[PDB]
């Protein structure tokens, strides 16, 4: 019913002048490639840009970056009308202007700097009144098309004289900034972002629905993670994204107010968020305001939490507010905010994976002229355990470096601090090398969630167990119905005991690869020691970030390290682990100091043990002449590389009771 | 609302509680319900305040001030005996405990049913199923589920169909159905993580899941199957029934599946307090947590208690379980089972007034029949499982394997 209309979705191609559809739709709409389309959005707007194809598009959702989307006064979810519009004629005169707030500080001629680079061989269809963004000179510039000759919309051709006077246009009310915290600004946090998104989607963008309805719509949204994971952003952006009024509550701020005035604030906090509703009240650094754990010692520290819990209930479904809190971990927060009616929806944000950090890194360089030798992916690679902040700060450092070298030293000619300068000012792969080898690479590490990369290629011999695990996992994850035709239910865990350097680990990380499910490597030394004292509570937390990161396979290497608390605790959270969910559990030199209970059912009821020393030499020199296991292959790669520096091709020089 | 009553200026707090009763004593009969009390009156070791102390008082000053003629029944909701101040327990204040607990198999169903008495559930919505896989949830958990699952429907079908237009009206929601795929989504979320604890269920397993050793089988039925159905037949001899029994021996022997069974023949609940568990996964220094167990024990009667893996641990925990063992009103349905190391076992536990009954655990030929019942026609289970597998893995590759799988103390 009404084919020409489709639901706006985020864009894959960040290029302003393009909207991409799915092929079947485009044929249904007699649309080709270079095809120029017309777009009628909300508030009576029209945005004529170019349409393309896209395999991951929806047969009814038109992908489109925020520019083309704000130029329609549309949010993500609203549906627009597309219509082929090939009757556009090469402009003649394109009189434009910069929104006075993206230019405050840049001197010189904009045109030459941002305009020309922008249009040169693009022919970007443009329509009178469109606000488009240009990233150059190490920042962002918003330009408003004031008057276009082939009116309304024309195609900026090479012969279309593009005028630019000198009276930056004041930013009109409704024309929200494009420099605004957006979805496109958050990277690496895909799957979980996607979760915040649906929770609010309904109550936040479809208000009335919760009037003609009587259903419990989340109110409190808690975000977990370590400082710099990007909660604020993910927050300010989901609000800035769905047209909600965003009202912030900086936790340290709310404490730095006279003993009492504190309250009044939180109250106005909600008293103002309940005004412009839909609205998201974001409590930043909550663990500072409401940490009623064993740090709760105060005649006023207690009144505050109350006052907030008195409001974290006071809000009715009709209020149209979704309160979002950002704490660090289950224990930083008061166990009373967990009540069902307050902050009941946890969303774990975590450390960005290999790909993440890249996106992230990419996201913060969308302005600086990176060099041809800047392999951002590289930067992403050697940075193993960083968070957003760490990664962003890096781009600033690395960047400032450029500016600290080339430019001001060249002060000698003079101080032309202008556009053309920053514009051509490049940041080479040596600027990141400097930024990285600093006093900032020291990132606050913790337990990471990655997607196993190693397959069965890095494990030779013992192919006995290999064809076994694939049956307790490679079948209940891809073949769900084949496991309801027998009656029996899958195992919750398994155990791998034996001598060191045997293969257990490289196997546990492997088994997950064949299921594309994450992994969690909780080393033995580690829970007890390097984490937090008396942390039988830290253990339940592990499972939280475990069952949540599903599909996944858990693995506690070196279980012999430790019926005591820790063990018994890992055992308790082992039974309460919703079996009917993707939460596998591996185990790990001393089958004696091992509590038999761990051997017992409902836990590690599976018992395994670890030709071999002939093929484990092939998968140990693959990426490495043609004539403990690795303790030798390494003493060779060395005497082999030390023999060259002194022709890349050594060895002679290197040379059951329990079962 | 307890947090509410604390979030008021140091002092105004009182005035409230007073009007609280000053208004409830007006429209009386009336029930003054103190929500989240453990926040107001937790005079346990968290009682550190020149004002935290005045409040509790002020309330205890009223929790007495009320006369029979007042016509008010004050109801408090706390989490456990220790969350509350031991002074509210005085006879005259809050003296009547009513333990609400985690909903059993049937419960969760009703519950689930109760929150869908409005949404057009689909013909393929087996609510009982939802009830089944959700083992340890509470009301909230279960309700929140219906909302999630529900919103799901509304988040799919409807607004996507925004394309026609936004007719948010009755006929829409009316025909808007919530399928068994909406609950599948709601369940496989970040909410199924329910706050588990010790549950009270009605043993389902009978004597069918235990073959061999029918010696003890015809024994327990005499210390329970007779004093629960035949009360007078136990006052015609003089002797009084045993308060407990003990089952020691090698692993995977049958003790547990027996303790849960013995209760089934009496339709009496059961409580499985695993060994690792009291000490570890509960709360530290919890010789007080142990008396609590008996509280939720004698209360859930008729019932049979069972501490599996007693060898895990005269120390506190044990001695404590022993103390609350004598003070356990014998003239009430409070049986007590026990549970690989008859050495690290304090003889006192062997002694009378406790586990004066001592038992030990054909067999490995019939324990194979009750292990393949609901499962060809040509440690005990450590094999029957390696078979059901190589049997189902042999099909995915026709539902019918084995060859492939293959006293000092007494
Ligand atoms: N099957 C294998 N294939 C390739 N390399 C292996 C294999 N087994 C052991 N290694 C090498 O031996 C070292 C120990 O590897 P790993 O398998 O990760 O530990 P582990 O045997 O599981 N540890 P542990 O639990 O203490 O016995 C590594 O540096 C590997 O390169
Ligand atoms: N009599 C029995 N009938 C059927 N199955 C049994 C029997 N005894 C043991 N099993 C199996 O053995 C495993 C251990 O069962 P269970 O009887 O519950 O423990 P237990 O012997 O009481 N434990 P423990 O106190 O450590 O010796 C289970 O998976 C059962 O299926
Ligand atoms: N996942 C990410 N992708 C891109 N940028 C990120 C991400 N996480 C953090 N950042 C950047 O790091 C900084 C940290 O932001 P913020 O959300 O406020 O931190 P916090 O998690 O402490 O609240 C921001 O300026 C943001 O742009």
């Amino acid at each position: 019913n009404r084919p020409n209309r489709l639901i706006v979705d985020e864009a894959i191609n960040e290029d302003n002048s393009v909207v991409s559809l799915s092929q079947p739709k485009m044929d249904e709409l007699q649309l080709f490639r270079g095809d120029t389309v017309l777009l009628k959005g909300k508030k009576r707007r029209e945005a004529v840009c170019i349409v393309l194809s896209d395999d991951t598009c929806s047969d009814e959702k038109i992908r489109m970056n925020r520019v083309v989307r704000n130029n329609l006064r549309v949010r993500l979810g609203d549906v627009i009308s597309i219509q082929p519009c090939p009757d556009v004629k090469y402009g003649k005169r394109i009189h434009v202007l910069p929104i006075d707030d993206t230019v405050e500080g840049i001197t010189g001629n904009l045109f030459e700097v941002y305009l020309k680079p922008y249009f040169l061989e693009a022919y970007r269809p443009i329509r009178k009144g469109d606000i488009f963004l240009v990233r150059g000179g190490m920042r962002a510039v918003e330009f408003k098309v004031v008057e276009t000759d082939p009116s309304p919309y024309c195609i900026v051709a090479p012969d279309t004289v593009i005028h630019c006077e000198g009276e930056p246009i004041k930013r009109e009310d409704e024309e929200e900034s494009l420099n605004e915290v957006g979805y496109d600004d958050i990277g690496g946090c895909r799957k979980q972002l996607a979760q915040i998104k649906e929770m609010v989607e309904l109550p936040l963008r479809h208000p009335a629905l919760f009037k003609a309805i009587g259903v419990k719509p989340p109110r409190g949204i808690l975000l977990y993670g370590p400082p710099g994971t990007g909660k604020t952003l993910i927050a300010r952006a989901v609000a800035n994204e769905t047209g909600a009024f965003f009202f912030l509550i900086n936790g340290p701020e709310i404490m730095s107010k006279l003993a009492g005035e504190s309250e009044s604030n939180l109250r106005k906090a909600f008293e103002e968020a309940e005004k412009n509703a839909p609205a998201i009240i974001f409590i930043d650094e909550l663990d500072a305001i409401a940490p009623k754990r064993e740090k709760t010692h105060g005649e006023v520290e207690r009144r505050i939490v109350s006052q907030l819990l008195t409001l974290m209930d006071g809000l009715k479904q009709r209020a149209h507010v979704i309160v979002m809190a950002a704490t660090n971990r289950p224990n930083s927060i008061d166990p009373a905010l967990r009540r069902f009616g307050r902050f009941d929806r946890e969303v774990d944000i975590g450390i960005p994976d290999a790909t993440g950090r890249l996106e992230i890194l990419q996201i913060h360089t969308k302005n600086m002229k990176l060099a041809d030798d800047v392999d951002l992916e590289q930067v992403a690679n050697e940075t193993h355990g960083h968070v957003g902040a760490d990664l962003a700060a890096l781009c600033s450092e690395a960047a400032l470096q450029a500016i600290r070298k080339k430019m001001d030293l060249i002060d000698l000619e003079d101080e032309t601090i202008d556009a053309e300068v920053m514009n051509s000012l490049a940041v080479t792969m040596d600027d990141f090398r400097w930024a990285l080898s600093q006093s900032n690479p020291s990132a606050l590490r913790e337990t990471v969630v990655e997607v196993p990369q190693v397959t069965w290629e890095d494990i030779g011999g013992l192919e006995d167990v290999k064809r076994e695990l694939q049956e307790l996992v490679q079948y209940p994850v891809e073949h769900p119905d084949k496991f309801l035709k027998f009656g029996m239910t899958p195992s919750k865990g398994v155990l791998f005991y034996g001598p060191p350097g045997c293969g257990k680990t490289l196997l546990a990380k492997a088994i997950a690869n064949e299921c594309q499910a994450n992994f969690i490597s909780i080393k033995g030394p580690e829970l007890l020691t390097m984490w937090f004292g008396e942390s039988e509570a830290n253990v339940r937390e592990i499972f939280d970030k475990a069952r949540q990161a599903a599909p996944c396979v858990l693995f506690f290497d070196e279980l012999d390290s430790i019926a005591d608390r820790v063990i018994n605790q890992i055992l308790t959270e082992m039974d309460g682990m919703s079996t009917k969910k993707n939460v596998f559990i591996i185990g790990a030199n001393r089958p004696d100091i091992i509590d038999p209970a761990i051997l017992r059912p409902g836990r590690l009821d599976q018992l395994i043990y670890i030709k071999s020393r002939v093929a484990i030499l092939k998968a140990n020199l693959r990426k490495s002449a043609k004539d403990d296991l690795t303790e030798i292959c390494q003493r060779a790669c060395k005497l082999a590389i030390r023999e060259s520096i002194e022709v890349p091709e050594h060895f002679e020089e290197a040379m059951e009771m329990f079962a």
